[PDB]
């Protein structure tokens, strides 16, 4: 069976098994994807399925290669670096032209998952990110796995919590989308966050 | 007697001839300052006197230097402008977009129109300065937001308007129809 690590060489059977059907669906044709803008120039929308959110929480779990600060493991330390490329390069690119005006994806900065628990406590300051755009995926369930949670626009005044598994939500990195993370109440919450140019 | 080159040796005098007293008034409060959101995060604002663009151009036109453009190292100018940024330019910045730091200046020059296609700007902001007067020296011209769907024309000489360069303020150019158009553009990250 198909891993996380035979893109693109196994890239079909990838699609079909990690990427969201929503998504893949639309890769020609973002004009009637299902896809919501839960604040000003903020869009959220499905990206990958559950299987990809369990079995990379799976490889990080496994790896115990966390940050001792939040915590968090790049994606490079897995060996995943080069599949993420072919991600942001192929399916993540295509819909940031459609939905910021044809802007053109120039290369990746950092790519990790974060693991929030309560074990751990950390300031979760106001902060701009080092990043043209951010994504931001989230890998388990909320109410499930871990309670409260979720991401405040501090500039657009919205807070944006409870996000689906596999959904991704994007937004600009610099000056228009201030943003601090709020601290879960239980459990733990895993997120994939990526900043790209 | 003070000229543009001097900054910031003769910073006093230098502040009050070429800066806008709008904005000198308001540098250590801006919460008082009478700027206007044309469109959603895009301000337009008092920056420079008459006589800072005059002479601008002026320099512009006698280095003949030449999107006809003529970057502000080419005349001598480039450690002058990078004081503006970031003395008077990046607090304000702050100020408007939730305290960003201005890092570095990547371009800065002046265009030119006499007798335009859409871009993201390569910069996190752009600063853009209209040099001369609309409607006597030139008719037309502009600038529209895509992505805001709003036309932007007749900006005061000396008058500054600042948008995000990348991702969020898809633009372009209106051409004019007559005369020249001058404009002081920069990139800043
Ligand atoms: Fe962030
Ligand atoms: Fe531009």
């Amino acid at each position: 069976e198909v891993t996380l690590y035979d893109l693109p060489t196994r890239k079909e059977e990838w699609e079909k098994k990690y990427l969201h059907p929503e998504f893949l669906s639309h890769l020609q044709n973002f004009k009637d994807f299902d896809y919501t803008e839960i604040c000003n120039d903020v869009y959220s929308f499905p990206l990958f399925t559950p299987a990809f959110c369990k079995e990379v929480i799976e490889v990080m779990d496994k790896a115990n290669l966390w940050s001792k600060p939040t915590q968090d493991t790049q994606l490079y330390e897995v060996g995943l670096d080069k599949q993420w490329h072919y991600v942001v390069f192929n399916y993540v690119a295509p819909f940031v032209r459609h939905l910021y005006n044809n802007y053109k994806t120039k290369d990746i900065n950092l790519a990790f998952v974060v693991k929030y628990d309560m074990e751990r406590q950390s300031e979760l300051a106001p902060h701009h990110d080092s990043s043209t755009y951010t994504l931001n995926i989230a890998l388990n369930e909320y109410g499930k796995e871990y309670t409260a949670g979720g991401c405040e626009f501090i500039r657009h005044k919205f807070i944006w919590q409870g996000q689906k598994v596999g959904y991704a939500t994007i937004h600009a990195g610099k000056l228009l989308a201030y943003h601090r993370a709020l601290p879960i109440t239980s459990g733990k919450r895993y997120i994939l966050v990526s900043f790209v140019n």
